[PDB]
């Protein structure tokens, strides 16, 4: 049921599968790391919860104007960082 | 010249503080999590380009095909993850 659950969220590697240029052990890779990114992101909603959150929370702000406030910060991270940026 | 580029990049926090809702050493602690932000996002990247990059690439993609792929993967974890889910 994994590859199942990939190639629904990825139409793209099912095609690429379905056209013989990933083999299904690729694509299993594929799903392992699909699962891991959840992981990494993960970690951006644990720490607004437990220091920014907190910080406006703690002057009234509503679960609306806290949510509209995290992603004022994060919107501009949205994104395939280029290998410069990183490596 | 840290609070100077934490409120050009985030007018929300530059008007709380200009109101008097949140405190200058508040605002310190914003930059500090803004800044620590961008790094969780540059290791999704890091593991894309270590890992399925490789992968698309061994198998002839251009660099905008395998970007569209990345962004495939990814978009759904572009939020704000629940409590719920992360607790």
């Amino acid at each position: 049921a994994d590859l199942e659950s990939l190639y629904r969220a990825m139409p793209s590697i099912k095609k690429l599968v379905d056209e013989g240029k990933l083999t299904e052990k690729d694509a299993e890779k594929v799903y392992e790391i699909w699962r891991n990114m959840e992981a990494i992101y993960k970690q951006a909603s644990l720490l607004w919860y437990n220091t920014v959150d907190l910080l406006l929370k703690r002057i009234g702000l509503s679960e609306k104007e806290r949510e509209e406030i995290f992603y004022e910060m994060v919107r501009p991270y949205f994104r395939l960082f280029s290998r410069e940026e990183v490596f």
